[PDB]
């Protein structure tokens, strides 16, 4: 009973884009000898119009974790939600919440628009312009945020403020950071995997380096871990370790 | 050529909800004698469900003004919107949110969760809860803010705070307020209508007296203006005026 999870972005796909069809066609013949899963930050209606169209995500592969695997389809079947407010209680929540809105209060920036602070599943992304600005603002505020470093700043001083409190910070994004509980990295997903009676779990991601979002996954004693640089490479790392006589 | 020009809720629908078979069935009778319309302070979506299946309303009227007109269908075709930040200038919007993201920040409420402000076409709604909680959520914040006058003492200090700057303000939700620039309350939709040569806009609205939502529509010398107070009453009325001999 072999489990192989794989990183969506730059590990299966191009970064925030469409499969290509040899390596989707690739991933259902490996999955004639293993279970196959995903598991990425994005949420799920992201990761399902990378992965193929409509809900097919969910068909093709065992497991789809989205938002770091606080969501769960397993077998086509969606799994309950525990919430972020539930793992931090509402005080420390609000407290977080009340910090960030008065921090971007004071934050003067080209434009500002609406979602500055959007309630998720695994995380609250904060984004000093708003998520609601168009492209072009978006690339004029990534612009801005490398010569200010709006987010940085932005970020330094919620570490600070909520030092020893449990929550972790990343600028994945361009126009946004997120807030999540810590071990709500990718690691999440583990905990519900280790009931489910696999041998052996490959992890295959493209961050697995100290910093990237693949390291924590990765570097867990319950899995096998495989650092690969593109979705070509994945597939060559799994026809050499499951197909090795093909 | 007359237009009937008809608010959604509580005027053609039970507020927030699907339209009565014989209500819609009688619109498209009274549409062999009239072009019809409706306006709500709704998004398209909403009002679309509310009116029909999928995107059928755009088909059923032959205008659907959303979000009091600054969404405009014109016989199945989406015209071109005019942005809030186009009307209002960067400035005063952010003057504007970050007034907002200061105010709040000081607020303490039972439970916060993210889309404070939301930015939309025709206004920018403010959500001390946020909009992104649940359905008891929502109750709990609604059965608060009555005893506490949360949004109502946010919208008096805001209508100081800009005071003579154009800003209009409304407290028609439950979590929420909306703020608009002055004249983008259901007017909005008449400068439009005022090119597409009707003799005659009849407008109905159950809202029309001072400090309602079809209050200056209704009053706009442009339109014709009727009183209703249900969809059985605005029927009544329609085959008064237009079905005179029937
Ligand atoms: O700020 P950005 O660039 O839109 O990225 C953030 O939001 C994305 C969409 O929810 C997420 O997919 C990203 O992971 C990140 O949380
Ligand atoms: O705060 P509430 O109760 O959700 O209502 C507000 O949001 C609704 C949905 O966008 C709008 O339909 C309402 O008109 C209002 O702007
Ligand atoms: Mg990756
Ligand atoms: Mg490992
Ligand atoms: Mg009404
Ligand atoms: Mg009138």
């Amino acid at each position: 009973r072999v489990l192989c999870l794989f990183d969506v972005d730059g590990t299966l796909t191009p970064a925030r884009q469409k499969i290509d069809p040899e390596v989707a066609a690739f991933l259902q013949k490996l999955r004639s000898r293993v279970q196959i899963g995903v598991v990425g930050g994005s949420d799920y209606c992201k990761i399902a119009e990378q992965l193929g169209d409509g809900d097919e995500v969910i068909e093709k592969f065992d497991y789809v974790f989205a938002e770091n695997g606080t969501v769960q389809y397993k077998h086509g079947r969606l799994l309950s939600k525990q919430t972020i407010q539930n793992h931090l209680g509402e005080e420390l929540l609000q407290d977080l919440i009340n910090f960030c809105l008065s921090y971007m209060a004071l934050l003067r920036l080209p434009k500002k628009r609406g979602t500055f602070i959007e309630f998720r599943n695994g995380m609250l992304n904060i984004s000093p312009i708003g998520r609601s600005c168009t492209l072009e603002e978006r690339i004029e505020f990534s612009e801005l945020d490398k010569k200010e470093k709006i987010r940085e700043k932005f970020v330094e001083a919620l570490k600070t403020e909520f030092a020893g409190k449990g929550l972790r910070f990343s600028r994945g994004g361009m126009i946004s950071f997120d807030v999540f509980p810590e071990g709500w990295d990718k690691r999440y997903c583990l905990d519900s995997l280790d009931q489910d009676s696999f041998d052996t779990i490959h992890f295959f991601g493209n961050e697995t380096s100290p910093g990237g979002n693949d390291f924590e996954i990765f570097a867990d004693p319950r899995t096998v871990g495989h650092s690969v640089v593109s979705p070509q490479d994945t597939v060559q790392r799994c026809r050499e370790i499951f197909f090795p006589e093909t």
